């Protein structure tokens, strides 16, 4: 006879406490491009992207995270 | 008889506590891009990223992370 | 007869306590970039980038990390 | 007198057996070419070929070829 | 007086017997190339050929060749 | 008086027995190739050859040749 039993257990106060949160991005940018091209010629999937500026900005007023996995296999 | 008996247990406190924060970014940037290309004959899957300036500004009031995994296997 | 009985057990405290963050990037960037380029003939996949300031910035308020595994197997 | 009596045989068996007889050409590659002749002034026949990739692929499900000859002659 | 009486016999089993018989090529890459030539003043017949990458593949299920030759002379 | 009988006979088993039979080119490279040539004067019949990668593959499933000859003569 095979037996399994299986209770995992977890409290957890995963947490953060900000008295006061704050961001500027105070007057970036400039610069110029250029691209030029001839017989690129591409054989396969391609991606392009161009530009003077990108901004990925990301600011949580608290941001916390938990990930978890529970696997079984016979 | 193969008899498993499996139970874990946490009590996790997993925290920040940040009296103030702040993040400046002041005048980022400038700076001319060229390219030039010619005959270039590619063969399989691309990817370009042309730009200037690439700000990426990730700041969480606190950004705490708990990641876990279980397993079992026959 | 197997038996097999497991229990992990944690009281964990993983924490930060920061009176006051603070950040600045000051008039960075600057810089030319060129890129001519000929007659390539690139046989596979292709990740290209080109540009005048790459800014990753990151920067929690505390960013505490726990991470934990648990595994059997027959 | 003269005679000639000429009665060869052949009776041969001349086999193959296969199974799963196949080809596979994951993505051949080629490549760049460039040809700047100049004055080469031919004075007799000529035969040229230029390319990127030149392929021949020959699956026969058996190539088993029987050749013969016979003569007679005073 | 003269005769000739010439009688061959052949019964020869020729064979072969095969499973999962196969190729594969994976990205030949071949290449770049260049022929920049000049004042070459052929004074008799050419045959040329150019190319990055050439390719025979040739795969007969059998490839049992009888090859045979018979003559007779005054 | 002249008589010739010639009575040759062939019996010959010929076989080969194989599994999983095959070849594998996996990446062939070739190179980056050039021929610059310049005032060469061929007083001459010609031929010629250019290419990064040259390749044949010729795989039977048996290459059991059989291979004869006959003759008579006064």
């Amino acid at each position: 006879s095979v037996q399994i039993v299986y209770k995992p257990v977890d409290l957890s106060k995963v947490t953060s406490k900000c008295g006061s949160l704050g961001n500027i991005h105070h007057k970036p940018g400039g610069g110029q491009v250029e691209v030029k091209s001839e017989k690129l010629d591409f054989k396969d999937r391609v991606q392009s992207k161009i530009g003077s500026l990108d901004n990925i900005t990301h600011v949580p007023g608290g941001g916390n995270k938990k990930i978890e996995t529970h696997k079984l296999t016979f």
